[PDB]
């Protein structure tokens, strides 16, 4: 059962859930905390590789994945990242997030950006008990026009669901 | 923890969750209420704009978004909407939905349409405590062939999860 | 509220949730059971049909869908299935899954494959109370390069949420 907004504020106070920087009350509502776009991106350069073998020898995998991914792109103040129709790109939330062993996060993108084509990371919704860090975001433009994305914009909504008990093998321990 | 079918029927009876028109027992099963496709659509006309700036000056934004979106398309009885491969379109559920401050909805599309390419709105699953209205749907054809969509068809499944208490800032109040 | 890893192990022991073959402790962590890719695939052959009418006369529907879908593709040991950019394909989990009437499953794909383009089945997350069987997976490559998928690879994560009571009309009974 999701935490309502005021229980989120509670868990943040007790020190049992951490979100950094801490979002003000404006950005905690209903059952979600709004999260923000960070300033570190990546694109793909397919030309160096014929395919990616997901389940294969971690040698060739490491090095193939090293070829295909752009170097980190960091945008100066007031600069957009243009995500063109049909492009997949990686970015990161502005906020860091630390979950205890008895809470799981679910990240949704914003419905109003998805109406213009933005699918964020959408084969995976789940932030694990124990997770501590930024969240890697995978964007895909499924609309006709390019979409300009600026660091600081609202990019998603985080909701939190207590588990039936504290996980034995959370992220930090395993 | 999701409401099972018979608790959904309960909450609808107590007057604590509203779905309009009210779906019969056929369309409430397991842990979901089947929802239906409405009769109001939109497509994109990119030609008037170079991009969309999501986080930018609400003036230019309003007017850019005014250009790019088709006018409302309403289908006469017995008429299909053809969603061609690679097209993003907006539609609406037939049913209206009103949630109390201590319940959150999650909308999934139907697995059997997704097997033919239909991604519905899938960067966002969440209907907020306090939401009252139709649900805007964003479709994308990810398959090879066009898909004919007729108002009244089953288009999704709504499930409901009580919150840990009533939200302080639900949709209606904020 | 999701089952943590050790409650999943409990429900599997009590005989109240079944996953076959049973995954070892390595593959149950936090709040999910890792699931594996099976060895039965399908692709599309659009050339025989102009469109698919989802909501139409189950005669023509059966036969149209019979045309468009490839025959079952079964991969010999050590063989990949190449899913090319922009292709939608169907596969199946290696594990079978049987849920009781008071538990609902949610399947997420893996975040690390989605970073390379793999959207799995993502308009639908939900395994119903009463479901018993393999899970049909719908893949879509949203990246630049083809992705090689081998039977046995990790393909997803299953999490489980008790309902507010046992469903009256679960999958097996309705
Ligand atoms: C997921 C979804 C939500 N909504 C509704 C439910 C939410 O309560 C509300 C807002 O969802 P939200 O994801 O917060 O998007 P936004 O950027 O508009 O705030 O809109 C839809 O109309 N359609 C959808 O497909
Ligand atoms: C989400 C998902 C569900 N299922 C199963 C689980 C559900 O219990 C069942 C039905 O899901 P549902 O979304 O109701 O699709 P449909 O139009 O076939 O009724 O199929 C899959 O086989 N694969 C999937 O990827
Ligand atoms: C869904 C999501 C998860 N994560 C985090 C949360 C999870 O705790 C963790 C692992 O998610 P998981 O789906 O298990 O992917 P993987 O193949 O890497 O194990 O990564 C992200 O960084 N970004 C995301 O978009």
């Amino acid at each position: 059962m999701r935490l309502c907004d005021r229980d989120i504020e509670a868990w943040l106070d007790e020190g049992r859930l951490s979100i950094n920087p801490r979002p003000p009350v404006e950005r905690i509502n209903g059952a979600t905390v709004d999260v923000r776009l960070g300033n570190k991106f990546r694109t793909f350069r397919g030309h160096t590789a014929a395919f990616i073998d997901l389940s294969g020898p971690k040698d060739e995998v490491s090095a193939a994945l090293d070829r295909v991914m752009s170097d980190e792109i960091v945008l100066d103040e007031g600069e957009a990242f243009y995500l063109h129709p049909g492009e997949l790109a990686l970015a990161v939330t502005l906020e860091s997030v630390t979950l205890p062993a008895d809470l799981v996060g679910w990240l949704d993108g914003r419905s109003s950006l998805a109406r213009l084509g933005l699918m964020v990371h959408v084969t995976a919704h789940r932030i694990d008990p124990g997770w501590s860090g930024c969240i890697v975001l995978a964007f895909y433009n499924s609309g006709k026009l390019p979409l300009a994305l600026r660091p600081g914009m609202l990019i998603g909504a985080l909701s939190f669901e207590p588990l039936s008990g504290p996980a034995v093998r959370p992220y930090n321990r395993r």
